[PDB]
């Protein structure tokens, strides 16, 4: 009866309190990604053995820059209904690709974080 996969834990209530033990602020904001999408530096964290996707840079000519919410050291949890917590920063980008316009996303914001980061995309 109109009833197929069922799961409700991806709502933002299970979302703050799945992450709600972190020390930041989950911040949930929805970005529509721009005529590139969701410009963003990710960076691992400063020690390989711990896995985190951390935003050491945002473009300014993508969403979150036109938006002004998103700043660097928040951490991505989620992004369309997609956790990313032990993937690493390269899937995350590869799954907002592959999302819509509109992308959900999920990080907390915490004034350490920018201490935790790595800091070195290492592009060029």
């Amino acid at each position: 009866g109109s009833s197929g996969s069922s799961g409700d834990a991806f709502t933002d209530q299970k979302i703050r309190q799945r992450y709600a033990d972190l020390p930041g602020e989950l911040h949930i904001i929805e970005l529509e990604k721009d005529k590139n999408g969701l410009g963003l530096s990710l960076a691992g964290n400063k020690d390989r053995s711990r896995m985190s996707i951390f935003v050491v840079g945002i473009n300014p000519e993508g969403p979150a820059a036109a938006d002004g919410r998103m700043r660097i050291g928040d951490e991505l949890l989620e992004i369309n209904n997609q956790i990313l917590y032990g993937r690493s920063h390269q899937n995350a980008s590869a799954i907002i690709k592959t999302a819509p316009s509109k992308v959900k996303l999920v990080f907390i914001r915490n004034e350490d974080a920018v201490n935790q980061m790595a800091s070195g995309p290492s592009s060029g």
